[PDB]
């Protein structure tokens, strides 16, 4: 018999087919049966009429490395629905590195003494003896190798350096991780070549990984920082995800239409792909840079001034009597929200057909961005359903079917007899995000209960209990 059948709603595959009314079984950790499931003895068949019982979301780019070990019941995704997270993103892995005071943006993990792991195995064991509530697709961070074998970071490294990160680049793919990621736009690698990066990355060939990036510039010099992606995804030979896609900066507004061409162009030759968030502002560690300081900066927390997580920093600045840019300095180190995008580019890029949904949720932040707690629901209701930017089986892919068969997590992403039991039941006409810039952390909306591994997870807006992830393998 199935251990039970989520019977009466409508199924959205993940496909990206139009729903239909069918019933999802479940026996142990996999779906058993799709469609009309009356005939099949359950031991419980529960009431879904009015929901759509989808895949469960994936999350395209998350910073939930240490989130993961260090609150387990990983509430802000699995109230989004989300059960599998892409972990070690930008660059920054929490493992291998133990540090007591890794440089920005690597704090962003950060609670205290948390980078702990000499081995990324370490932190992959630790993972699996205290599983989380999500599954685990983990990648290690060209930055966290940086740190963890560079004296001096403010150049490129040299032979010794790079065959230093390459050993343990290749030891954390032989140990499950599922790729490498890269984020030249910040400190500790900005100094790195291409031809670094490209040397590090070597073994994603051999253990079938993928190489992510949080592209070297995303403003007035992102086309130059495209052609740098495309051309290390064909020297290295390996699928590239182009991470939390836009165009930031007055002066780069409306250039979504130019860089996605591009995008477009290259997939026709080789394999690129690309995620996104639902909103007009970033978030990350607080950075002296002209672009990301030019509008709308709120301080989500600060070391030196704690008084200030919540603050606008123009107001901060101003009666500190300078620029935010010039303030910088003396609040570091600290994280900011930057208001710094177009609604017009955001719809673009999300309505690209290719582009999966992250929701770069930095989930240790005091006063975080709203996209940690409402991502994929604003993309269900909010866009799909109220802007009809695409219709709800497509939006549905983006964060299911595609985002699986682009990470390669077999047998996930899709509603089929034999895949896993990740499951989302949720009201189409009443999904919604909930959490607002003035309130981050508000539950969602229209998300009836989740499962991983066929456990419930979430119900009753709450967590269960059941630690029910597992640390995934391309
Ligand atoms: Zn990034």
């Amino acid at each position: 018999p199935f251990d039970y059948i989520l019977s009466g709603g409508t199924v959205i595959d993940g496909t990206n087919a139009p729903g239909r009314l069918a019933d999802v079984g479940v026996r142990g950790d996999r779906i058993a049966a799709v469609g009309d499931l009356s005939a099949s003895s359950a031991r419980r068949r529960i009431d879904v009429a009015g929901k759509v019982v989808s895949p469960g979301f994936i999350d395209s780019h998350t910073h939930d490395d240490n989130y993961l070990l260090k609150h387990r019941d990983m509430t802000p995704k699995i109230s989004q629905g989300v059960t599998t997270v892409v972990t070690g993103n930008c660059g920054i892995s929490l493992a291998p590195l133990a540090h007591a005071n890794p440089p920005a943006p690597l704090d962003l993990l950060d609670e205290g003494g948390s980078f702990r792991f000499a081995r990324f195995s370490d932190y992959l064991e630790a993972l699996r003896a205290a599983p989380p509530a999500v599954n685990a697709a983990c990648m290690v961070g060209h930055s966290t190798l940086r740190a963890a074998v560079m004296p001096d970071l403010r150049r490129e490294a040299t032979a010794d350096e790079i065959q230093a990160m390459q050993a343990l680049a290749d030891d954390a793919l032989a140990s499950g991780a599922i790729g490498i990621s890269t984020g030249a736009f910040y400190p500790p690698a900005a100094h790195a070549s291409t031809e670094e990066i490209i040397e590090v990355c070597r073994p994603l060939i051999t253990h079938g990984g993928v190489y992510a990036t949080h592209m070297r510039d995303e403003g007035e010099h992102i086309v130059q920082a495209l052609e740098e992606t495309f051309r290390i995804g064909r020297e290295l030979d390996v699928p590239v995800v182009i991470s939390h896609h836009k165009v930031m900066g007055k002066l780069n507004f409306g250039r979504s239409k130019e860089t996605l061409a591009l995008i477009e162009a290259a997939m026709a030759s080789q394999d690129v792909s690309l995620d996104a968030y639902p909103y007009v502002a970033g978030s990350t560690m607080l950075k002296q840079d002209r672009v990301l300081l030019a509008g709308r900066t709120l301080i989500t927390w600060c070391k030196p001034y704690p008084e200030l997580s919540g603050r606008d920093l123009e107001e901060i600045a101003a009666e500190r009597g300078k620029s935010k840019y010039d303030v910088v300095p003396e609040l570091q180190p600290a994280g900011a929200i930057y208001f710094m995008m177009d609604e017009p580019d955001v719809q673009r890029i999300l309505a690209f057909g290719p582009t999966m949904i992250g929701s770069d949720g930095l989930p240790h932040d005091e006063r975080p961005h709203p996209r940690l707690w409402g991502t994929f629901p604003r993309v269900l209701g909010h866009y799909s359903r109220d802007l009809g930017l695409f219709p709800l089986e497509t939006a549905v892919w983006k964060m299911t079917g595609l985002t699986a068969a682009k990470f390669g997590l077999a047998e996930r992403g899709q509603v089929q007899p034999g895949y896993y039991a990740d499951l989302v039941v949720f009201d189409p006409a009443t999904v919604a995000d909930s959490a607002t810039f003035e309130h981050p952390t508000e539950r969602a909306a229209g998300i009836h209960s989740v499962y991983v591994n066929g456990a419930a997870v979430w119900e009753d807006q709450s967590f269960t209990g059941q630690h029910a992830g597992r640390v995934l393998n391309r």
